[PDB]
């Protein structure tokens, strides 16, 4: 079951740029009691992505209707929308491209060190777009260890975030993130973590850590749409002590 373009499909056409080059975003969302939780996020989230990829559409309103039908009847699961180029283009050419595809589905902690570093693009960064096969690797390692999900790196060894969430660690008073301009995608849950934390008593900062800088930390939390916070035991060779953060932000957050 698949709403593509306004009504109920099975397939795609090969000739879609996402099957060709990954070309286009999507976001997944928390479906509870018929209601998508952070619709307007997910809504904003799609129109920055399709900004930054230069992909043109108007069907916000229908796309936010489709996904309010769809909550009402899964009623708890989870809702996927992905949105392409659409078919046609000369190559990698977006010339004679068009029109866009949207595309929609609804469904019913020990952090390991990953040996795969995110590439660096300036361009790329932030956005959940498709081209996601770094996170197939990093989640093939993590599968050959007994982790819950992965501390990943920079190509520069920076931290960056998780295979699938994003990361916050903290030393007293003081709440740290990893800075997503270069790599990682700036999510949903993420944003509204800083927001709650922004007009909260906790100081938050937005840095560039190396692994021993983040790992002097008292605490570690994992985030995202589905979790939406995760309390962190260990990453690898360190133990954590405190839940206080998560205790914090997670009745906030669900
Ligand atoms: C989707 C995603 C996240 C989390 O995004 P949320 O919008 O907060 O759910 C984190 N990392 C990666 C690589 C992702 O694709």
């Amino acid at each position: 079951m698949f709403l593509i373009n306004g009504h109920k499909q099975e397939s795609l056409a090969v000739s879609d740029r996402a099957t060709q080059f990954g070309d286009g975003c999507f976001t997944t969302a928390r479906v509870i009691d018929g209601k998508v939780s952070l619709l307007s996020a997910h809504i904003q989230r799609l129109q920055d992505a399709c900004q930054r990829l230069m992909i043109s559409c108007d069907f916000w309103p229908q796309l936010e209707q489709e996904m309010k039908t769809l909550a009402a009847e899964q009623q708890n699961g989870v809702l996927k929308v992905v949105i392409s180029r659409g078919s046609g283009g000369r190559g990698y050419s977006t010339l004679n491209s068009g029109p866009a595809t949207r595309i929609l589905s609804v469904t019913a902690i020990t952090l390991a060190l990953s040996p795969v570093r995110l590439g660096r693009n300036p361009h790329l960064a932030g956005i959940k777009h498709l081209n996601r096969l770094e996170q197939v690797l990093i989640r093939s390692h993590l599968e050959q260890t007994n982790a819950d999900e992965a501390l990943v790196l920079d190509s520069e060894g920076w931290v960056t975030e998780c295979c699938a969430a994003n990361l916050f660690w903290r030393k007293g008073n003081v709440v740290y993130t990893p800075r997503l301009d270069q790599a990682g995608v700036n999510g949903i849950m993420r944003q509204f973590c800083i927001r709650l934390l922004a007009q909260s008593s906790y100081q938050l900062v937005e840095v560039q850590a190396s692994l021993e800088e983040s790992l002097q930390a008292d605490e570690m939390v994992i985030c995202n749409a589905l979790m939406p916070v995760m309390p962190v035991c260990a990453c690898g060779d360190v133990s954590f002590s405190s839940a206080t953060l998560y205790e914090y932000l997670a009745p906030l957050c669900e």
